[PDB]
């Protein structure tokens, strides 16, 4: 035991709680725009839907900004990283939010949709692919400790294309996994697979990411002018 890694196991999830509001302390409202039949694009939907993902955006930037030694990384090795995982970083996020007995994902001030109003506010096609993941996610029963620390492994990462100084990543990546293993092993000691289950994670998250990446260039062809500046610098 050091007292170092529990000082990061708590730097951390201070960091996720203080940005990521918790699905248990959000006060949910509801739309009633396009709530029944999927249509390629519900635009009233598209306009609330993108400026959450421009609000979350930013949270992931203040996140980052906030783990240990991410400052002191270059200004370009930071956004190469923010650039690389932050969509990776919605996901989790958004799907964390999912409420299976009503079909629903909940977003960051409390707006909660429906499967067919996430497909229709810009999921289209990605829509059941990203509540499978969801649902997969949910066996794990992850606390928010877990939820920021492996939001941290998967934006803290050295093998991203265009890194200045991967090395250097690296070795901020290091106490990281550590600590959640550490964490994640204390807390549930009888489901000693917790731990490389939720690695694994981080390759479906990618997986699901990439597939997001595809559904944005099909989703610009369908909105009526450019998508926000902060959601074409994590896409473009
Ligand atoms: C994925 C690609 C990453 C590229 C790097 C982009 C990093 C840019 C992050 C913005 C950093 C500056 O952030 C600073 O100004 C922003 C714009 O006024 C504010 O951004 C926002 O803050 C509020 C709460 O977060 C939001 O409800 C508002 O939409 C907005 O004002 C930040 O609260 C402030 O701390
Ligand atoms: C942004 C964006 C996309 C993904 C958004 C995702 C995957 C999560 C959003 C989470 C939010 C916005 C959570 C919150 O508010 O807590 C897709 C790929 C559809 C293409 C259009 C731009
Ligand atoms: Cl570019």
């Amino acid at each position: 035991l050091s007292p170092q890694l529990e000082e990061l196991i708590t730097k951390v999830s201070k960091a996720h709680q203080e940005t990521f509001p918790s699905l248990c302390q959000l006060g949910k409202y509801t739309t009633n725009s396009s709530a029944d039949h999927r249509v390629q694009l519900d635009l009233g939907l598209w306009d609330k839907f993108s400026e959450l993902a421009t609000k979350c955006i930013i949270k992931i930037v203040e996140f980052a900004k906030r783990l240990p030694g991410f400052t002191g990384l270059s200004i370009a090795d930071q956004i190469t990283l923010l650039k690389a995982a932050c969509l990776d970083i919605l996901m989790l996020r958004i799907c964390t939010r999912y409420t299976p007995e009503q079909d629903t994902m909940t977003f960051s001030d409390g707006l909660t949709l429906n499967r067919t109003q996430m497909h229709n506010a810009g999921f289209g096609p990605l829509t059941d692919l990203v509540f499978a993941f969801a649902g997969q996610l949910l066996p794990l029963e992850m606390d928010d400790t877990e939820t920021g620390l492996l939001s941290a492994i998967c934006l803290i990462c050295g093998d991203r294309m265009d890194l200045e100084e991967p090395e250097k990543v690296d070795k901020l990546q290091e106490p990281l996994l550590e600590a959640l293993r550490l964490y994640a092993r204390r807390r549930r000691p009888e489901q000693p697979y917790m731990f490389p289950r939720m690695l694994m994670k981080i390759t479906d998250l990618r997986g699901i990411s990439t597939k997001g990446a595809e559904r944005a260039i099909t989703l610009k062809m369908e909105i009526p002018g450019p998508m926000p500046p902060l959601i074409r610098e994590m896409l473009e």
